[PDB]
């Protein structure tokens, strides 16, 4: 029984899209989620909507958000994020189905197993070699091709602490590190999802070229918002078309392996 | 009406320099500043002096309170003076660097006023940092340093480390490969918070050592830094003293208007 | 009078190895250490032996306790991932540098809230690991026939998660040779306390930078330690008496001066 958590996914909270709408405020051992969970079906697949933020990315309760989705029975989480492009070839409006990250966050709890919550006792060392679910990514990539969307099949997201944008020296340095796109929210979301044994993937939409590029207008909030206004529908279409493909793919082996990975990453006395 | 905040600026708190001296302890929504604000005029320009460390590790300095206080006092400009390590042979101890970029290696530091818990700063702020330091102020600093005959570098990238420890040699080498030219512990988040407050911020960095990336020279220590400052700190003081009246007689309204707009339109509201 | 703090050093707490065994629970201005201190002699040398994510270990209390007990030296043993083909699982690396990728960790005793440590301390880190101790480790490893690398840069990550593959590749480009979660701030605090610090790092995996091999997991690390941990124990046991009969007064005097003159006061 697949159930898809959706974070930041535009306006899928729509009666034309979401059937059986049920709003729900939950509490977790880690505090309150960002918003109420919105339950319902989209193309006959059970979904759980959760708005990520009004709140700086540093302060979003990622632990509570992922814990809530897990407690609701989510097997998958698909997030949508804006991002800056650090590569000429990734143009504003392009989608990037990211497959790696580089952590530049500093203030963020990255584990449920922190020694202070005995629903998560012990110490967890989760592998991150492949942080994003390969099968989900393959469906996203294939669906984007069918929809005719400008889409990159891989890429490394650098997540900065924020809320400030990067300096130019930082932007150039991230390029030398191998980062392709830049944002403020992928970490620790992706990490906590893996700890919970959830298949996690991300739809990243480039909105700007950060500030590395000597021939273009540097990033600002208005530049980001403008590009999203002109392009956000692409991400919504990809997500809507992808959901039923996920609903009719087989997952029991994938989910079993994720469960084992999560389980055997925990050390106990 | 220009008013210049001055942070770490040697001994400008001197009756021969500062006229109308008024000491002042303030409180902010972010807690107490590092020290009392010293108000007065230096060469006919309103100035506000603020010691950065009062005895306090760079990690613990209340940067938010410091910048908020200067903003609340009407400061349009902030000029900071900092010691730094050189990561380049050409930047010798005693040289001044008018930095134009930074690389953040800090970890513990709030970098925004708009943190969701202070309703003098409601919403979320994503301040642009493509050009973190005020270009016009930097141009005045550069031109003034040339006139004073000072060894001065017109640009450079400051890496700011968390501290209070110095860097390892592997860290020092890595920072060179990243494009950093000098290294310190205080530029971030000061520069960031000043931009959020719409203040024209510039920095005078004085190289005091070569960090530890030369295996064939004396590595940095507190005594090496103090020795170089003893032999050279007057250069930074002279630059700052000569610069203040040039800032006082430059036109700023367009520069300040653009900073204000940038700050204002970086804020997202519900 | 040398006294050697030993951290993570396998099972040296053995009556066949450790003589005047005295268990001891201490408190410090920084809170409780990770475990009780086990005092005793190993060969003829006074030693102090010393569930929680690496982020939460009370490194300040641990190092303060060892200092307060009179330790002149600290030798730590650590597992680590290898970021270089030539450093194979089971190899020992006598590390000589680090790169800090931690974020949550106090790295100083002189934090403005403890007046056993008043002022601000800016400790030099050009040479974070004691050269003489490292030379003894290297020479002893050669005598024991152990696979050993005479230098290496440890990147210490915050954890508790392992690194992503993009992170692993990036660390290679930065010059890191091995990767762990505990060297920083341990090495830093030891230098502040004027203690001669060295590290025995044992590679347990290749992290995840090979796209054609099994990535690191807890079970891969545990398996390699089961097959190899005795090497680190042997190195440490054989090294202790060499440290006990080396002269240290100049080395310790210079460390003491460095620590002392790194402190700024009002
Ligand atoms: N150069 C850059 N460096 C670092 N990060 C970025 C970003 C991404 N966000 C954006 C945000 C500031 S603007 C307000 C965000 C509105 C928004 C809405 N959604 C969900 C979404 C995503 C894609 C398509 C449709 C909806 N994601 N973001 C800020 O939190 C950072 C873009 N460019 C960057
Ligand atoms: N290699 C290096 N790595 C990282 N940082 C540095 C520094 C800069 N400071 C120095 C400080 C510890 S020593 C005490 C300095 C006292 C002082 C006094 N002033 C004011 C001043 C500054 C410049 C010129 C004139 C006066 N600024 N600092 C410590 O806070 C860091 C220099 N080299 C570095
Ligand atoms: N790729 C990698 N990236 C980052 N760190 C590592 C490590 C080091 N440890 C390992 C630990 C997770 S597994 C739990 C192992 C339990 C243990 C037991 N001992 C004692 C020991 C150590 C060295 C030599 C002999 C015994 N040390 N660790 C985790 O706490 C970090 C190894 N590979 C890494
Ligand atoms: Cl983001
Ligand atoms: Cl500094
Ligand atoms: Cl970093
Ligand atoms: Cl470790």
């Amino acid at each position: 029984a697949v159930k898809i958590g959706i974070i930041g996914g535009t306006g899928l909270d729509d009666p034309e899209i979401l059937e059986g709408r049920t709003e729900k405020y939950v509490d977790t051992p880690f505090g309150k989620p960002s918003d109420a969970l919105i339950l319902g079906k989209i193309k006959n697949v059970d979904c759980v909507l959760l708005a990520r933020h009004t709140i700086m990315p540093s302060k979003v309760n990622y632990q509570a958000n992922i814990w809530a989705l897990k407690e609701e029975g989510c097997t998958h989480v698909i997030v949508t994020t804006a991002c800056g492009s650090l590569r000429e070839e990734i143009q504003p409006g392009d989608i990037v189905i990211i497959d790696q990250f580089i952590d530049r966050t500093t203030m963020r709890p990255q584990s449920f197993y922190d020694g202070s919550h005995s629903c998560a006792r012990g110490v967890c060392h989760i592998p991150m070699a492949e942080p994003f679910c390969p099968k989900t990514r393959e469906v996203l990539i294939e669906t984007a091709k069918k929809l005719g969307l400008r889409c990159h099949s891989k890429g490394t997201m650098v997540t900065i602490e924020g809320p400030r944008f990067s300096s130019r020296a930082e932007s150039f340095m991230f390029r030398t590190w191998g980062a392709d796109v830049i944002n403020m929210t992928t970490v620790p979301e992706v990490v906590l999802a893996k700890e919970a044994g959830i298949c996690y993937a991300s739809i990243a939409m480039a909105t700007d070229y950060d500030c590395w590029k000597e021939h273009e207008e540097a990033v600002s909030v208005d530049r980001v918002l403008k590009t999203l206004k002109e392009n956000a529908n692409k991400a919504k279409s990809l997500l809507l078309t992808t959901i039923p493909q996920i609903g009719s793919t087989e997952w029991s082996e994938t989910l079993h392996n994720l469960k084992n990975m999560a389980q055997f990453s925990v050390l106990l006395p």
